[PDB]
């Protein structure tokens, strides 16, 4: 039988920036690599009810899970290290908190009583941390839930999340929880020393506040000494086998090796009473070798509005990466403004030296006459492209704007069109999983290697159908769609016209892992590998 | 010219119910005494947007200000002691701030930021205790804002409040802001001593969250003995006229003369640099000779729906009291559950030894069929009555079925009532201050001494003007009504049929002050020390 | 009239090796470049009563003041940079402290009390600090004392300290006393960003044990940009124009115009309402010319037990320094282990490409053979030699063996010699300065430039007056000695024997200042610059 689920806290000391979202589904990705079911939360102390309302060029990009919520990226790091598809309960705010709770009270479901933090604000973040255990829509329970608490110890914002996480310890035991905390060794260059000072008092905050780690992450720029490490040991009162010397790695696929390196996995499996298993290096080993070992170079461009976040765009660009490992390829990212590519001048100088064009989605955007202007100038010079969202209805617009409909254009961007090529259907938000259905033998459908599919969404606007006719004028095709057929779901040219010219409502970008590649990023990736070849 | 308006905090540590509250108001009734303008505001670390969903059968009272905003029984502690009307603003709760910060993330207005504890809620907090300073409606700005913190210090629910309050300091200066924090100095039966221990571990942590108290209150049975205040003046690095032994008080309105007596009103006024005048002690002292030296006790009932929690009816007690002190009387309460006078039996068990019975209001209960029984037992004895909201609607309920209307009700206790005498006119909730007019030389008009009043409403329901014909057959009088004569406020019967059976559909002892009894408690309490007198 | 004596703390947050006391050491220069009287105290949190129980070689020098006080390294950088003897009083050790508290206790000395850390252990600190107020031998009061508190804030160790600190501070008040604090602001490389967070969080634990920060010294490894400052100055409360950027300097001798640059000095004075004059620059100018625009190179041997540890030389090495600075040369140090100079080949290969030979003290160590090689190989080749305590012990044995006495020794290192050319005179342990009578026309006092000096001891082996006559047979001349001519003080070789051979009994570099080199430290690199230009 399977043992209770066990709830692993990450929490951050000294400083924020040291990358406990990547240490913590590194973590992940080594239990599950010895078999063990993990899934993944993030406690966000942000009072954004949802990171919808940040601007993601300088907060980054919003991720959208399967059932149709908008979360922190941190939740795309956690699929693609897990290979799993996370719930919505998987990111939890500040702001989620308290909007549930103080709406519960106006409708006076406290029943009279004063609403408290504690216990009102922390018993709804235990509910969410607690839920994550229930079994999953398969019937499946995980065996262990990683919760990467947002915000440094020490700090106001973080206090209901800490206070939640020792409740969980309090209530399921010390041999169902176990407390992981991040910390910063710095290095002193003018005496060349090492300093654990900060973990030691980062470590009586944690302390303070009621909770005792089992395991202290070292972030250094070089290996922790075991000197040092036995000195933390003994100060922290942490195992030795606990402290996990953590340098700098040179790519974030490396991070589960250093981590291994230390045993921190088979510690956490130890000290969890969960079931052993050796880690299975198989699928990894061949990663790191694609990350490490590239055949080729191959360069992209990613038309965005505003290039430089990358961050605003990390699921693309992942997918992108993703797509050039399966073809042992080094997919080089040319970030590329797409206001600069309006003019004919202007994309031929931007868009002149690359081997494919990836026009991303646009959220919330204004202003998309770069965009079709890329679009403009890769049909001219035989470059493939591949449209994500407003990069499918951008294809449209160019299309229809190629057959004599000089003003087309989406009634977004532009409500007095007199083409609105793309409209709503206010309309429909759609969020989340949505099913379509792909021509048989289309360049999507090749790709796919099937023509029913699923992909996610984040739109309201769709392809006008009272211009399927004349939009099929430029020779572009409506090859997948809703499956009674009212909603485009894809497009593409002829491969005769255009080698890779592929639109998609939706972001394939989502469901790519580095471990498993999107097959419409491998088809774009490899066209761009073709366009090379013949160059 | 009139200086910075300054911020004077309350803090307090070790423990709660050390009675912060009405330490700071009697600091505000000295500052007012020194001439000068005080205004004060409670900060409530609880969630609840309103105090209106608590049950103030647990929590105490809800009061209600001018302005119509339902708020902390405190701001009725704050008005009592500075004899002053405050806004709606000397209430903010947590839930206030979270619902305004998350509801303007929601609309953008934090326009793609990531909104946070710091600054985005702290602001919010800030922007609520600087409102306090701004000119009221006659044009005045307050020489001293007073905001007492919530919460204790060390807690995670205060924790953005003292923020806030640290903000305050860094902005506007030393000079300007002044940090009073209450402590608790415990006797140990055993060994026969007194302990500074927790002030000195208090105002540590005090200081950890960035905060020096300018002066302590220190909380006890006994007076602290000077080596004790040494003692603290030392560890805790406060000026020993800072200070202050605050022992336990035989009454509420002794505190201020404690606090005199240390000196802490002269040490606030030197220390913010504010204009110095001596305490007039006039007003007070005459206070005092009425507490403690009446000269008669009169017995009154206060029948409540439920009267084990005396705070849930605090401004109607504080009120009798107040009407006592006019007549140099001690007014003795004998609080009566309302659900024991349903029956003559009952109702004559519970006020046959009282000598005037009050029905105070009776917001979001269910059965009044006890309330309606002791004015029909009060009426047929000659017992004085004074009904408050729901006491003028049980009055009229009560009149309306002795002249045959057998089942004549309010459509809030008894929908399916065929005589809805008390009915909405949904309708309009009437919150805050309203005008009346007074039927000249009718028993209210001769209370108050005039005809126009305006006096504070908390109700939705209303006397059906369709009754009034068929309820003045009892006798009764519609002696006080809205200007334009639509909306019944106040009721009595003829002085010739009951000396004294008065009804308002508002709430007069949110009006009353200690020191400014509210004209219909004074009559009330008169005509019950006339029954007393009588028997 | 003189203001009170001004007391400035300076205390450590973070991590240690952030370089407090040269900061401290540029604050005081600042301040004497005002024309302050500025005095300068360390508090170490050792238990060693004095440093003479640590091994220098790990630990660092143990520096000897005037008034014989064998005190932290770090009282030598106070004189460097104040240019000013200070008293034995100005390194207090825990030590020190208790071992004074629990002698007075043992004599019964607090009649009958229970001796504690607070007040007995805090009162005997104080004692210490405010010692440094008191008026000096020519009668002068200073006007700045800055006090050095060493361990970290958080720490254990440093509690009783800062403890006695902060009473400094209740007692005298805040215009008298000003609390500095340094604190370290991390580079995190991979997202490219400076954190204020450890500031934030050692400000906190500073203020929770009563300690007000008055300004922040902000070590990093490059500016912290205005945005950080503004951060830092909100959330720690302290006056921007008090939040110091420090970048790591080039040289120790920049660090003063790092301070100046950010203002500190000038904040400084301001706070603590001190007499303003602007800085004088001409001196640390004409030292910076030196430091930075040397117009020649010199390469020296400081022949020492063990090299591994230049803090163990310190002082000999800034003093070469500051002789190579009089002659606008830049000293290039060329450290060589004496044990493989013992062999005439060993001698050869380390000695053979330098211009001058340094013999340094060697308090405590067995084994002198090689640096008596260093010494024979040095007056065969014709290098300039400076032998300080035990080099002049060594000039004198190897003088001794060149005659004839083949084992001519120190009763120090060989108590079986049968001649102990070096003896005690048990004996007396000559600690501080000591008055020299130098024979007129000598090469030390040429280079003295007078017949009358005093030099700082740490010795009890003393030249053996019994072996003068055999001694000069070598030609080596007593050319200095104690006023009564009982104790060689000095020696060296006539000019036309070898140009510079001198050795001293004492410790010139400690009376070394970088603005005002010592006259034989001047002398010697002046004959190392002659034998370059000779080769
Ligand atoms: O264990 C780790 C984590 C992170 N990193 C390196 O740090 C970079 C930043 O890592 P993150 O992207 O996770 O940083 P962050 O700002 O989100 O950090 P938190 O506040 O969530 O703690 C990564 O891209 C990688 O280069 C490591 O080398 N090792
Ligand atoms: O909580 C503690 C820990 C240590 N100490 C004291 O710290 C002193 C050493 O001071 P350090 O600054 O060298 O600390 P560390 O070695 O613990 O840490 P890093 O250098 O790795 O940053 C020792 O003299 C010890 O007494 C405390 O007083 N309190
Ligand atoms: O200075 C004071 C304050 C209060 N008291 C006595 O304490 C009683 C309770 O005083 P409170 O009604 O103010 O208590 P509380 O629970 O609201 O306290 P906080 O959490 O707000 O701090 C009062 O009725 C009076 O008897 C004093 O004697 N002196
Ligand atoms: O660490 C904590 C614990 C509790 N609280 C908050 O304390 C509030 C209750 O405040 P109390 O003063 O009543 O505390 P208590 O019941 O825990 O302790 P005692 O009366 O027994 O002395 C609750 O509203 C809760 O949110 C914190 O904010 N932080
Ligand atoms: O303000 C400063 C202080 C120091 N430094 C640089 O740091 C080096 C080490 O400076 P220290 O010799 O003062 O370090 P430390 O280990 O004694 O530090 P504390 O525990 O006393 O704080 C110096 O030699 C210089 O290079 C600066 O650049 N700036
Ligand atoms: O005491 C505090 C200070 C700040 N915060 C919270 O810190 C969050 C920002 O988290 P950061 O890690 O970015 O902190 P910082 O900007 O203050 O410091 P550095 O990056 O310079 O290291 C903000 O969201 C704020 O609410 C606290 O909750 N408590
Ligand atoms: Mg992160
Ligand atoms: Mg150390
Ligand atoms: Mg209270
Ligand atoms: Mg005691
Ligand atoms: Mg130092
Ligand atoms: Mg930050």
């Amino acid at each position: 039988p399977q043992t209770a689920t066990k709830h692993l806290f990450v929490s951050g000391g000294v400083a924020s920036s040291l990358g406990k979202g990547l240490t913590a589904s590194s973590l992940g990705q080594l239990l599950t690599a010895r078999g063990l079911h993990v899934t993944m939360q993030k406690l966000d102390p942000y009072l954004n009810v949802d990171p919808g309302t940040m601007n993601p060029f300088q907060h980054g990009e919003v991720f959208v899970t399967e059932d149709g919520a908008e979360t922190d990226l941190d939740v795309g790091h956690y699929e693609r290290f897990l290979d799993r598809n996370l719930p919505g309960s998987a990111n939890v705010t500040t702001g989620q908190v308290y909007s549930t709770v103080i709406a519960k009270e106006r409708r006076g479901e406290y029943l009279g009583d004063t609403v408290q933090v504690i216990p009102h604000i922390t018993d709804e973040i235990k509910r969410r941390i607690l839920a994550m255990a229930q079994p999953d829509a398969d019937g499946n329970r995980p065996d262990v839930v990683i919760t990467e608490i947002g915000g440094t110890v020490g700090d106001i914002e973080s206090q209901p999340f800490l206070e939640a996480a020792r409740q969980v310890r309090h209530y399921l035991g010390r041999e169902d929880v176990f407390f992981l905390h991040v910390s910063l060794v710095p290095y002193l260059a003018p005496s060349g020393e090492l300093k654990t000072k900060p973990t030691q008092h980062s470590v009586a905050a944690l302390r303070s506040i009621g909770i005792t780690p089992d395991a202290l992450i070292l972030r250094c720029d070089r290996d922790v000494p075991e000197a040092l490490k036995n000195k933390i040991a003994l100060m922290c009162d942490v195992d030795i086998d606990g402290v996990i010397s953590t340098p700098d790695a040179p790519s974030i696929y490396d991070i589960p090796k250093v981590l291994h390196r230390e045993e921190l996995d088979a510690f956490v499996v130890r000290r969890l009473n969960l079931p052993f298993r050796d880690v299975d290096w198989t699928e990894w080993d061949d990663l790191l070798r694609r990350v490490h070992e590239p055949h080729e170079t191959v360069r992209i461009a990613l038309v965005g509005k505003y290039v430089e976040l990358s961050d605003a765009y990390l699921s693309v660009a992942e997918a992108l990466r993703a797509g050039g490992f399966k073809h042992r390829a080094k997919v080089e990212i040319c970030w590329v403004a797409s206001d600069g590519c309006e003019t004919t001048s202007g994309a031929a100088a931007a868009l002149g030296d690359v081997h494919g064009v990836l026009i991303p989605g646009g959220f919330g955007i204004r202003g998309i006459e770069g965009k079709i202007g890329a679009i403009a100038y890769a049909r001219a010079r035989g470059l493939p492209v591949l449209g994500l969202c407003l990069g499918l209805q951008c294809i449209v617009i160019e299309a229809a704007r190629s057959v004599g409909l000089t003003n087309a254009n989406s009634a977004e961007f532009d409500p007095d069109t007199p083409d609105p090529v793309i409209a709503t259907m206010g309309g429909t938000m759609r969020l989340g999983s949505y099913p379509a259905v792909l021509e048989p033998d289309s360049v999507v459908a090749q790709a796919y290697q099937t023509t029913q599919v699923s992909e996610r969404h984040r739109h309201r606007y769709e392809v006008n159908n009272a211009y399927r006719d004349k939009i099929a004028e430029s020779g572009l095709r409506f090859s997948g769609t809703s499956p009674d057929g009212h909603l485009v779901e894809f497009v593409e040219y002829p491969p005769d016209r255009h080698p890779f010219v592929v639109g998609t409502q939706a972001h394939p970008e989502l469901k790519s892992r580095p471990t498993r590649p999107h097959p419409l990023f491998v088809a774009f990736v490899g066209a761009a590998i073709d366009y090379k070849a013949g160059e």
